């Protein structure tokens, strides 16, 4: 009955797995098949994706320094996430998270999404800030319907390019 096992330390549990916190693997799930999708996450890590979650996204940055890319009332703000800080994102706040720093560790609590309920990742042009591309997906696994999602992207010139001022959007890098 206790189906995800007993109270476990969490710093030694996060030193034991910080060889999986560091590319390429880079975040690890604590529970497996649990309706909180508990998740550590790790650096160094950049990535010029947005995220479009349809619930709410919990961080507690427990070890070193991130920050969220943000798109707030149309503008580009940023969110700040300073060792020991928590942050409670609301629904679909498209986010972008860059974390810089090797040796950190953030957890991020989520959950399943339900049926019919859909994530989106989106990409925005570098030179007008309009939308270049959004691909919405029913999220189950996070690594193996995530990966693909973007290697398409990086991979085709169209699917890059700013429908507005032409503009190829750089892809992996910033
Ligand atoms: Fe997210
Ligand atoms: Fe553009």
């Amino acid at each position: 009955m206790l189906t995800y096992g007993a109270p476990f330390n969490f710093p030694r549990w996060i030193d034991e797995h910080a060889h999986l916190l560091k590319p390429p693997v880079g975040n690890r799930q604590v529970w497996q098949d649990s309706d909180f999708i508990v998740t550590v996450v790790g650096g160094p890590n950049h990535r010029t994706d947005y995220h479009d979650d349809p619930l709410e996204e919990f961080f507690y940055q427990l070890r070193g320094n991130a920050y969220l890319n943000l798109w707030v009332d149309g503008r580009r703000e940023r969110a700040d996430l300073k060792e020991g800080d928590i942050f409670l994102l609301p629904p679909h706040v498209r986010h972008s998270a860059q974390r810089p720093e090797a040796g950190s560790a953030c957890l991020v609590i989520e959950r399943q999404r339900p049926a019919g309920m859909l994530d989106g990742f989106e990409w925005y042009c570098d030179a007008c800030g309009h939308l270049v591309h959004r691909v919405e997906v029913q999220l189950k696994s996070i690594v193996t319907d995530l990966p693909p999602l973007f290697e398409s992207f990086y991979a085709s010139e169209d699917k890059r390019r700013c429908p507005h001022c032409g503009q190829v959007h750089p892809g992996r890098a910033a």
